[PDB]
């Protein structure tokens, strides 16, 4: 029998049995349903597919109270085009136009006529390049004309053939070295590297690249706005050249941040609308990003703001190709849900924001009985040769390519460090498939002692904690409401910060739903416990 708890401030909690009381930085507090449950904090219903919408409707009136419109397929976007109560994620005819999904060249825009003049994946009714095949449907400047159609693909009003950065906008067209490649998109804005050689594919060309990075934050010294402090996120509030992590007045208003109250907005006076410790222009907006602290994913970082994965770099881990099918990625739920539909070569979707200390949670689900291969997530991504990966494989299996070596994979969660000395290729590939260490490639920092694969159409919630400063790594897995695997504190210092993403390898129809990341440098307690308990 469980009883009513008190909030973190000691006031009596008034949350649901299956909700926690959290207090925000302004000493207000709110309830959140615990993993396996959904609603506001006060009403919690069971959440079967771990996606934030409950199996039954609830009496409160916020999105998360209305009944999940795909009870078992995770769909945090809750998308329902034809608004018929069946979610796109599990409605036989998503747009209700007669043509069932599998046979509909435009599954979400209605088009019984099924016209498709170029014969690419997409019907005319929803193809941003009518007479030009282009299944990936890239529209870099969000204009309507896909790239394959666009005479100004990046929308900077400079024509493509007359644009020295034909894809990265730059109306000033500055090329500060004449290599022909414009500053806005030259991997080397200082040195002529017309050929653009980038041997390691870290996106620093050769005439630039030093491969010197002493703090391990994934930034070249030559190019690290704060060389000795791991600061992968690279913030520099004032723009004064030196990043916050070493800078002594990150905003510049004369007050040292050693003793300042609006550390990130100019406030030379330390003046207030109230006496409470915080200042003024930064009251409930520490970083004045005009996004209130409570909702701000990186409450003291001006450019990051909201968990958002729709801007993502795509990495391919065996570029030669074995299947020569590339994973293909769909984002949904406003950048808070990723989906991968192919039975593909290895690959990573990786978001553009980087982090120091970070918390990252998602729901892993493989929406299909078919295959039994690998899915996972990525944190501390620095480049295609340096990152941390968590992968899981349904079925024990020896990889079919016996070259370059025999890679055998086991069921059951793996934590791996990837520091490849070769990069995307044959080696890294078998290295990633193999459950164990590969001499110049991968180290298996942790594996789940259960040795249990993921179940077909089942939904698991993951919670990562990374603290690059102290090399702290810790991952938890929940199946339904119950915790099922815990790595414990894994100390490892290979990439001291990086970017977040997802990984897949040979597995069609994975959903990563209800994705959340946030800034967190406050180091977990059981770190010093771990450190002390060397007795
Ligand atoms: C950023 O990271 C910080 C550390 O990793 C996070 O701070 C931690 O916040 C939690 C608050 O939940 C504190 O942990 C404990 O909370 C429990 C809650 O009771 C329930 O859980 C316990 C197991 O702890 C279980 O036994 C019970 O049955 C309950 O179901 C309390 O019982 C404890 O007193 C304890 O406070 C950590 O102490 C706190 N650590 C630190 C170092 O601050 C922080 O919240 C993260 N911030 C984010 C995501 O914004
Ligand atoms: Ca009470
Ligand atoms: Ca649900
Ligand atoms: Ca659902
Ligand atoms: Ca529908
Ligand atoms: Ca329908
Ligand atoms: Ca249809
Ligand atoms: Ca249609
Ligand atoms: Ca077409
Ligand atoms: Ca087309
Ligand atoms: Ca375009
Ligand atoms: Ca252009
Ligand atoms: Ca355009
Ligand atoms: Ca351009
Ligand atoms: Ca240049
Ligand atoms: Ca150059
Ligand atoms: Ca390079
Ligand atoms: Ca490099
Ligand atoms: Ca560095
Ligand atoms: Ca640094
Ligand atoms: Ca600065
Ligand atoms: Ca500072
Ligand atoms: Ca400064
Ligand atoms: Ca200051
Ligand atoms: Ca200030
Ligand atoms: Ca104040
Ligand atoms: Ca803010
Ligand atoms: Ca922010
Ligand atoms: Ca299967
Ligand atoms: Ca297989
Ligand atoms: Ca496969």
């Amino acid at each position: 029998n469980s009883a009513q708890r008190f909030c973190p401030d000691g006031s009596p909690s008034e949350c649901h049995e299956h909700a926690d009381c959290v207090l925000e930085r302004d000493g207000s507090r709110s309830c959140v349903c615990a993993v396996g449950w959904a609603g506001n904090g006060i009403l919690c219903g069971r959440d079967t597919d771990l996606d934030g919408f409950p199996d039954e409707k609830l009496r409160c009136p916020e999105r998360q109270c209305r009944k999940d419109n795909c009870v078992t397929v995770p769909n945090s976007g809750q998308e329902d085009v034809d608004r018929d109560g069946i979610g796109d994620a599990c409605d036989p005819d998503a747009d209700g136009d007669g043509v069932p999904n599998e046979k509909d060249n435009c599954p979400l825009v209605r088009n019984p006529d099924q016209r498709n003049t170029d014969e690419d994946k997409w019907g005319d009714a929803c193809d941003n390049c009518r007479s030009q095949k282009n299944d990936d449907q890239k529209d870099t400047d969000q204009d309507g004309r896909g790239d394959a159609c666009d005479d100004d693909i990046d929308g900077d009003r400079i024509r493509n053939q007359a644009d020295n950065c034909p894809r990265v906008p730059n109306s000033d067209q500055k090329d500060s070295d004449g290599d022909g490649i414009g500053d806005a998109c030259d991997n080397c804005p200082q040195k002529s590297n017309p050929d653009q050689a980038d041997v390691d594919h870290d996106f620093v060309g050769d005439a630039c690249d030093s491969d010197q990075d002493q703090d391990g934050d994934g930034h070249q010294d030559s190019r690290d706005n704060c060389p000795t402090v791991p600061n992968s996120a690279q913030e520099d509030s004032d723009h004064d050249g030196q990043g916050d992590a070493c800078d002594d007045d990150d905003d510049n208003d004369g007050v040292p941040d050693s003793r300042d109250n609006c550390r990130l907005v100019p406030n030379p006076g330390q003046e207030d609308a109230d006496r409470d410790g915080v200042g003024d222009v930064c009251q409930d907006d520490f970083d004045a990003d005009k996004v209130v602290d409570k909702i701000d994913v990186c409450p003291e970082n001006a450019e990051v703001t909201l968990t958002d994965f729709r801007a993502f770099q795509t990495v391919v881990l065996d570029p030669e190709g074995d299947a020569q099918i590339d994973p293909n990625w769909v984002v949904l739920n406003q950048g808070r849900e990723i989906v991968q539909t192919m039975n593909s070569d290895p690959g990573l979707a990786v978001g553009y924001t980087a982090f120091n200390g970070v918390d990252f949670e998602g729901t892993f689900h493989v929406n299909t009985v078919t295959d039994d291969d690998y899915a996972g997530f990525i944190f501390g991504y620095q480049d295609s040769s340096s990152f941390y990966v968590v992968m899981w494989k349904q079925m024990e299996q020896t990889y079919w390519q016996a070259n370059p070596f025999r890679a055998v994979a086991e069921p059951g969660i793996q934590l791996k460090a990837v520091k490849s000395s070769t990069g995307p290729g044959e080696q890294l590939r078998n290295a990633l498939w193999h459950t164990g260490d590969t001499e110049s490639q991968v180290r298996l920092l942790w594996k789940d002692p259960r040795n249990v694969g993921w179940k077909d159409k089942k939904s698991y919630r993951w919670f990562l904690q990374h603290r690059p400063q102290v090399g702290y790594i810790r991952v938890r897995f929940y199946e339904g409401p119950e915790l099922v695997a815990d790595s414990n504190v894994v100390l490892d210092t290979t990439m001291r910060g990086g970017r977040l993403g997802v990984f897949c390898f040979s597995q069609e129809n994975i959903i990563w739903a209800n994705l959340r990341y946030r800034c967190n440098d406050t180091i977990p307690e059981d770190y010093e416990t771990h450190q002390l308990r060397q007795a």
